[PDB]
């Protein structure tokens, strides 16, 4: 309906300030955290969003410590292998992908992934991406390099390089609706600590004080709410 | 002072919003807007502020009434010409430069332009950025493409793109801050509206209600205390 978003995307935040907060540790307010995952795109889903795009892990994340960075990782196995593939085999019908740096992660993270893409890939309903070892800049970087290398090759001209262009070697390529019409950001922070950037001109920003362990179905709801009421002019 | 951003770069709106309430013409509102603006240069330059950054005209807003982007251009022109010339021969001694496609604007105001930044080539300031027909996904391409012909004459190879290569082929390439501290959007809006895109990984937003011309030195002050008390931890 109109005034329903194509692409939501949201950024996780506030685990470790949840943890101290309610003295327990780091890894278990991931794992709460991780667990709201489902429900949120359920509810994305009954929604009538297109795509829901989940921020898990930026590049910048890996200079945290071993152990925390492990667990993460561990921790998104386990949802790709219980929670996601619940999903995508429900009536909801998900169709799963996960962008970004996927090298950079564990074998078996990658095996897991590769399971729910292949699991989804003949789905038609909402599609949810999980993006992991995922960096707007490096997107950009990568996109160009890919493009100088079509150059290189004669495919391309440099005058051939326009906007439609650069989005079609983005890591969104794998979306007709690369550019969110709406991004959350949970924890208070007002950043997009290199979350996608290209894809950001004309997107919404809405930023709540709940830490994402507290998000839930409701705080959806209160964003989409947020969104109905916003004027959007596009420069014109 | 550590706290102190090097760069701030403001996003200027509610012009028309204001000029309705007030029950006067849009042009007298963004007349009384840009009278504005030297008042804010002073004021980042008496904070120690490195680089100002004020963008005035996205590619979108060639797309309003000829009549209303004609006025603003004149406008430009005169605030080039007066408020600019006072602010680089005065002793803040500010450098001034534009940013943006300067080959769609008005002959004249290319040559005010110019002008402004001829008679700053040699101050050691504060440097003012005016950015007009500036759009943050034109930029991009801009680069992309100036990257692609290095690359097609044999200068770069594909894997030599890095971020500091592609950075030093965008239009901030003319400082050396090319990336906010913080970003300030006046009138209320969440949204960037194609400003700067690969420039904000880390940039601390700060969004006020307050329509541009009633924008002064308090609310740079307040938009400056907001930033002190963030916590910016860069995703580590
Ligand atoms: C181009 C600028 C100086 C500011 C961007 S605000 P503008 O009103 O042009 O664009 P929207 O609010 O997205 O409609
Ligand atoms: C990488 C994400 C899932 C979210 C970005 S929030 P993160 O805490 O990693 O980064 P900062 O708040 O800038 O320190
Ligand atoms: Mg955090
Ligand atoms: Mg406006």
């Amino acid at each position: 309906d109109e005034v329903t978003p194509n692409h939501v995307a949201i950024i996780i935040d506030g685990h470790r300030k949840w943890a101290k907060s309610r003295g327990v540790t780091v890894q278990e307010g991931h794992q709460t955290g991780v667990n709201n995952w489902k429900h949120i795109i359920s509810r994305a889903s009954q929604l009538g969003i297109k795509l829901l795009t989940i921020w898990a892990l930026s590049p910048q994340n890996f200079n945290r410590s071993k152990m925390e960075v492990d667990f993460l990782m561990r921790i998104y196995e386990d949802f790709l292998r219980s929670d996601v593939k619940e999903l995508v085999t429900s009536q909801q019908d998900i169709q799963f992908s996960a962008i970004g740096d996927k090298s950079r992660l564990p074998e078996y993270l990658q095996d897991a992934i590769s399971y729910a893409e292949g699991l989804s890939q003949a789905n038609k309903g909402m599609h949810f991406i999980l993006a992991v070892a995922y960096g707007g800049r490096e997107d950009i970087v990568e996109a160009a390099r890919k493009i100088a290398a079509k150059v290189e090759h004669g495919i391309l001209r440099p005058d051939d390089i326009d906007e439609a262009t650069f989005e079609q070697h983005l890591m969104t390529n794998i979306t007709k609706f690369p550019s969110p019409d709406l991004l959350i950001r949970a924890a208070g922070e007002q950043r997009l600590s290199n979350f996608f950037l290209w894809q950001l001109p004309f997107t919404e920003f809405y930023f709540t004080p709940k830490l994402f362990p507290d998000f839930g179905e409701a705080d959806l709801l209160d964003a989409l709410a947020s969104y109905r009421c916003r004027y959007r002019g596009f420069g014109e």
